[PDB]
């Protein structure tokens, strides 16, 4: 909680939640001290020409990958728009509220269609030790890897 200035309510998550997709890597929209909660539109691609499914895995943590950090959350979305090879498309919505809990939706948006998963986040407390070593590389390397593995299997793909 970075406070430039006095009156600043700071309610943040000490990692940038993010994703394993396609062959199991790393997409991240968030931040380190992200001031949750919020509502993250990444839109994702296609693979296949006309009509996929595709697999959504939460990994909160690293950096262009299936490093080591908080695997939680995994569902398949399935019921595409059938456009060409790399235009059916997909958006992977990261609504996380305030006792940093992910609501993960990917939403075939043209289509009005979404799933969503609630993650509650207990089952790992890495705080202090994990955050500092995972996230002074991660979050400002990804973004930095230029969207790290988000140009992956098609374009903006999780197949």
């Amino acid at each position: 909680s970075e406070n430039v200035q006095d009156l600043l309510l700071l309610d943040v998550t000490p990692l940038s939640l993010g994703i394993e997709t396609a062959g199991g890597v790393m997409t991240v929209l968030i931040k380190r001290n992200t001031t949750i909660p919020t509502k993250q539109t990444q839109t994702f691609t296609t693979y296949s020409d006309n009509q996929p499914g595709v697999l959504i895995q939460v990994y909160e943590g690293e950096r262009a990958m299936t490093k080591d950090n908080n695997l939680l959350g995994k569902f398949e979305l399935t019921g595409i728009p059938p456009a060409p090879r790399g235009v059916p498309q997909i958006e992977v919505t990261f609504d996380i509220d305030a006792n940093g809990i992910l609501n993960v939706s990917a939403v075939d948006k043209s289509t009005g269609k979404e799933n969503k998963i609630t993650i509650t986040n207990d089952k790992g407390r890495l705080s202090k030790e994990d955050i500092e070593r995972m996230v002074q590389e991660a979050e400002k390397y990804k973004a930095e890897d230029e969207k790290q593995r988000d140009k992956v299997s098609s374009k903006n793909s999780l197949e």
